[PDB]
């Protein structure tokens, strides 16, 4: 590929994304699936609402296609529902918008698919078996062939990760709200995934934002006098985008409930210790992140620190919770063992009214409670394995060096390394909470955001306008 | 709490028990559960015996409350059963005796709940997150405030554990029987949990025992001439308590069978490798115990030595047992795989007569046999990982230093680290065996018990009459 | 046992086999089982074909013995099937041949059962708890008692393993074919278990082979002139044995399909991650084998190298396979979670037509796909844990010292450490492929086989004719 390309940020970000998606054809059949996964969840849940007759399926030998309605009625009953057509049109417009954007990506990743072949000499077979240090070093020393002088291996880092080094400095300085006292829990920590998307939509995307192009910001934000007129323009902007989150609040809420039922409700019956496992929260991914550190380099420490940190949390379980788990598993296991031994004896105490759903619900009640009960012979693991976690993730809040066994070291660590089911809970609440905390919580901090981009923005001569901390 | 308390043994034992039950309100809602767990097992098994009509439940659409009898017949059919009323009265008298004793404990632990707050400055929130070295050091250096001179940190150990340092010396000297040749197994080792309770009821509880109070013993047992008249008083005493175990034998036997069915019979269907796991036996807990070593300090080595010792036993499995397990799992898995593939084909070979209980019983037959089969790729673990177990539990019988692979190192170690299902078996046999071995086996050793408390009882000036070995 | 035995190879091979089968009575009840396991698979699958009436079992309250036919019809319908009688006679002749050979082994292992008792002083109780270094040293220093002069501890190794040191040198020199390009996979590696049996039937068993007795070979194969007349005798011999594999091809094919259904088809429903586990292939067992190294000494490194090598293969999983596994588990788990939550709601959407087999087949579809999905938090294990595997298994093909992350280090290692399900696949194909590659692939290599036994056969004065490499 060719002489003096127009955008060295969107180019290098797609060179990196092609390597991490393990090739062109793997990313292509990958991103087909999420367009099909959106289309499956919307079309199958619309068929369940309108076109399955449950009176035949519940009460009234019957076959499984006897419940289903014919296609001349399947397409008819769906249309005298003005709410559901309004759901299907706005879902349909968003989907064809996501279909146009995908065809635009195939034309653009094919030009970088040919960058590996014809300029870096790396096939799509050898590409999942290269590291990034392979792919990066091909770009650096072949710059005599393609212009695209002696940049650095560092100046490719500032271009792939320019707008990620701002979210590191906005979280470490608490210029984004991220934490709220509510009565009942204490100090809760927000910053879910749909909230981080808005923070760059306030700050980095569009003509009316900062950053007129993707590599330099406005000249407005470097002049002084503290410019409350310039800080006011950001202040009403969070309104018009925050009102947009409030009007689109009911339709993102429908999507998060549908997606959680289709991807977690069967895992509840089999293995509810899966949802009792923990995962590094998005607040923790922005707290343990370094400056100019790629997305696969963050994960290489967050997989190595997963194994100690998941057993650090297991040796702090609540005495009141374990005690309710052991005696709740006794009372449910005792009526199971009566019903289990009564089914083995005669096998006709099944098909009496509620017995088969009672074994199903008591069997998952016992399965939940066995997850809450820790290991009986759990080595209580002298609680400076926190110096093993500090070797992998490199930031501890400094109160934790000798106080590793308290509750001001256990409750602050669960803000970084939350449950899986709390992560499920914060994604369903996310359409509700996000327009409230942009309007009421982010707008008072607008004068410190505008002053942040004045004082900490350093222009480096090759890359452009970077964060000062990075 | 106040000046010169009357009983420094029962006080310090409850200071320790309040810390290990993780607080007042955790122990309170804890001990409510065992009063409810006794009341659940007795009332639910009485309802199953007398008030469920199984002819409607087995043979004669039916609902699950159609089997149950109405309350005017539920309370009527229970009374023309003179055995069951006799069961319910003696269970009822024992339960209200256990209810009076619990209300007496709330009044006494509340006085020690206020000892943490108003004398040690430790709340109930900070208490599960303290160690005993926290709680002990609060008691030691605040003795200028409360009298309760410069005792030691050692003299609190002799008071919490006075009657546990005797059971260490009575087991290590074999003054308690604990081992019996029966034809068929070899030398079996008893000492279950209801037997250890009686040994302190012969020796430490009551006015007619030794130890007139809880901290000093009689003057009778220090005089000499070997006192067969004094050894006779113990000899008929084991009769009157051993006859009491024989008369109360049928009602403790009913309780152990009921409790094992309500807490282990559903674990058989799911996971019978749970009952093939091993646990440190009560003979092992008194054999590996040190002198003046608290109950949580014994468990801290018995959890660290659990992980090597459970895989030391897995690399000694019987060749005759593995061979019957592999070929028994073939013959049962082959008729499963016919019946599994015959259910997938048509799904109406269910609801023909015994097929669904056959899949249930062959499925647990295969599940039992897969537990008996060891790992195919089991590293045969060079059998001096016995020097890893010796690091955690500190006593080996000295034959085992180089002979770690024989059967006189495997069968003596399973006396310390028995199966779980053998522990189940020794609790059901425990009402049967215990009155027999007090009358016939303990009474011949009464002259050596009386001479033991003459020769090994040292009076220390702060604590009182302690064991000489401790 | 007595003076100057006639065959020191078959004696020492049975002294070793008695130790590895853990005794006389363990081997006796062991080898009864495989005669019963052959008889179970043949008789139970014959009853399923001819004597179960499925029209009563599928469509037409019924009992499970109502499907079965009476014995006067059970023995009648089996006889108007000229294919099945031909199957049962040839299975019956092979079984009574395997029954005569077993009674001949009881008479011969009893003479070596008395060799442990009356000449080595080792009972059958102490025998599973001895090592081979116990059993070998008993034979070596008691040679003053039994003649059976100062042989070596090495000269017992050449006698137990004489015909196994040839198969090491025939595989390392590629005088046996073992590898074939087919379009679609690349270079595949054969050498299944029924193929290795034939290679010693061409070379070591019979009067018409090499090795006139079990300890010395013919004088024919040491003379020179390259002897194409002598290489022709081997060339037509592989025909007459290869035609025998082709005529007996349909009846060994029936046995491998029957045995795989009776021992793996129920493991598919429970745990299909079992068949996704890997096992050291038979090509790998002959590639990592040393010279004069016993069968239990090979396994002691292949169990220690099992644990790193099974996680070396898990960190090379295909990006296209993981991506189809995650999105296939979404689409199947979403229709499960609808059907699971629809059964909990009413419990009468069971017994509508195909729902219960749909939960069964989608439940195993999700279970298969969760096996293909790797660990999310898998430490990517810096790929020179290949220096941990090289410590246990002692041969690496030398391209792998620094190239541990490519596909020419992953695909050559799966030839040594193949899947379990590929091992299942190569045993069902084994009756088909084996007569083809003896006739068409082994006969062109006959002149290099005849020249191999001329140049590499060294006569040692105690043992006889051994391989030169060993
Ligand atoms: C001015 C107006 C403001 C506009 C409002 C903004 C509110 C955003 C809502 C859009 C929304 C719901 C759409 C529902 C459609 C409703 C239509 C009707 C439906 C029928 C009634 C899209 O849809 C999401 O649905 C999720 C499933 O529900 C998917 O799963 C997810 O993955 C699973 C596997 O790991 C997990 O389980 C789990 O992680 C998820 O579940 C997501 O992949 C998918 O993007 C949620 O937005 C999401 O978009 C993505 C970008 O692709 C954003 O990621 C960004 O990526 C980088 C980018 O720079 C940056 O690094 C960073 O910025 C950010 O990480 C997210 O931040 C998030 O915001
Ligand atoms: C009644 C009120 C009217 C409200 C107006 C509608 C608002 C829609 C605006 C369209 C909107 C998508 C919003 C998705 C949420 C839809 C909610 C679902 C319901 C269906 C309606 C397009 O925004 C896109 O613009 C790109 C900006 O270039 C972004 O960055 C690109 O990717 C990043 C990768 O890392 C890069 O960082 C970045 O460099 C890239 O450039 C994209 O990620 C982003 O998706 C937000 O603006
Ligand atoms: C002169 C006359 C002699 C009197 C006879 C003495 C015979 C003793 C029998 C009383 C009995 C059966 C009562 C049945 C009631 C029948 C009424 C009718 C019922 C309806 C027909 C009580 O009941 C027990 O029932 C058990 C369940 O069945 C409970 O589970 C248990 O925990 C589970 C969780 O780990 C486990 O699974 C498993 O470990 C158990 O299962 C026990 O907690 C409970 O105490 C068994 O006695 C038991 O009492 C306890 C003390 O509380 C004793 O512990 C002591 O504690 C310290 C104390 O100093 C000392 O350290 C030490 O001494 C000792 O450790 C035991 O030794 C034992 O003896
Ligand atoms: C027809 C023949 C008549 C038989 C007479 C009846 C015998 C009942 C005697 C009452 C009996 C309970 C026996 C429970 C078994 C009941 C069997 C169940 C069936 C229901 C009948 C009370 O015994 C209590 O007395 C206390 C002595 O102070 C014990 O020690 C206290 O706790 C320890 C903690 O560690 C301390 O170590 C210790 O310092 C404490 O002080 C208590 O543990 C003990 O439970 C035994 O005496
Ligand atoms: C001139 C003419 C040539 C003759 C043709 C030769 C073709 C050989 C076919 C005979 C055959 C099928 C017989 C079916 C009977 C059909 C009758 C009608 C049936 C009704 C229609 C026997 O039957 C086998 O059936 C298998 C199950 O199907 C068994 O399971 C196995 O174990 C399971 C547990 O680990 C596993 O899961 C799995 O490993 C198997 O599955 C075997 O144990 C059993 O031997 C397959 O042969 C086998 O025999 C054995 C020797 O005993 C051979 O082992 C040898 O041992 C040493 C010896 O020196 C040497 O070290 C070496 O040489 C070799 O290792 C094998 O090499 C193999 O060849
Ligand atoms: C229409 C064409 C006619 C075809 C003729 C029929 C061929 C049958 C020949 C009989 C045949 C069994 C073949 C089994 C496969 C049967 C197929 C199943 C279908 C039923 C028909 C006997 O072969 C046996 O002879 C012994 C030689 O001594 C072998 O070695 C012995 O054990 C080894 C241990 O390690 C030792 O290494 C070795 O030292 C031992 O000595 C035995 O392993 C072998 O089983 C092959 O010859």
């Amino acid at each position: 590929p060719w002489h003096h390309i127009e955008n060295l940020d969107l180019f290098f970000s797609r060179v990196y994304n092609l390597h991490q998606k393990n090739g062109f054809t793997c990313m292509l059949i990958g991103e087909i699936f999420e367009l099909m996964q959106f289309l499956f969840v919307v079309a199958f849940t619309t068929f369940l609402v309108s076109c399955v007759d449950y009176d035949i399926l519940f009460a009234n030998k019957v076959t499984l296609p006897d419940a289903f309605l014919p296609a001349q009625v399947c397409s008819a009953r769906i249309q005298e529902n003005g709410s559901l057509i309004t759901i299907l049109v706005i879902a349909g417009v968003f989907w064809i918008h996501r279909l146009i954007k995908f065809i635009y990506n195939i034309c653009c990743y094919w030009e970088i698919h040919s960058f590996y072949l014809h300029a870096l000499r790396i096939p799509m077979s050898a590409l999942p078996y290269c590291t990034w240090q392979e792919v990066q070093a091909r770009i650096v020393q072949t710059q005599k062939e393609h212009q695209i002088r002696e940049l650095t291996e560092l100046d490719i880092y500032h271009r792939i990760l320019r707008f990620q080094n701002y979210m590191v400095a906005l979280v470490n300085k608490s210029l984004l709200p991220l934490r709220f006292r509510l009565p009942g829990l204490g100090e809760a920590v927000f910053f879910t995934r749909g909230l981080k998307y808005n923070f760059e939509l306030i700050l980095f995307w569009g003509p009316g934002s900062l950053f007129l192009n993707e590599w330099s910001l406005k000249a407005e934000y470097k002049r002084g006098g503290q410019r409350l007129e310039l800080a006011q323009r950001l202040s009403n902007r969070i309104l018009w985008i925050g009102i947009a989150n409030f009007l689109l609040c009911p339709l993102i809420l429908i999507w998060q409930i549908l997606y959680a039922f289709f991807s977690y409700a069967e895992v509840l019956k089999r293995e509810p210790g899966a949802l009792g496992a923990r995962c590094w929260s998005l607040y923790g991914r922005c707290y343990l992140r370094h400056f100019n550190e790629l997305e696969h380099e963050l994960q290489s420490r967050l997989n190595r620190g997963y194994k100690p940190a998941s057993k650090y949390m297991n040796c702090f379980l609540s005495p009141l919770l374990t005690l309710l788990a052991k005696n709740g598993a006794f009372f449910a296991g005792s009526i199971l063992a009566v019903l289990i031994a009564l089914t083995i004896y005669d096998e006709d105490v099944l098909a009496v009214e509620h017995v088969l759903t009672t074994v199903t619900l008591l069997g998952v009640t016992v399965t939940v409670c066995r997850s809450f009960i820790p290991d009986q012979h759990m080595v209580f693991c002298p609680e400076q394995l926190l110096r093993v976690i500090l070797a992998h993730i490199h930031y501890m809040p400094d109160h934790w060096q000798g106080n590793a066994h308290r509750s001001q070291t256990r409750d602050e660590f669960a803000q970084l390394f939350q449950y899986k089911a709390v992560f499920i809970l914060e994604e369903l609440l996310s359409p509700i909470v996000t327009p409230l905390i942009l309007i009421f919580c982010l707008r008072p901090r607008a004068l410190e955001i505008i002053d942040f981009f004045r004082n900490f923005t350093v222009e480096v001569v090759g890359v452009g306008d970077t964060c000062s901390f990075a």
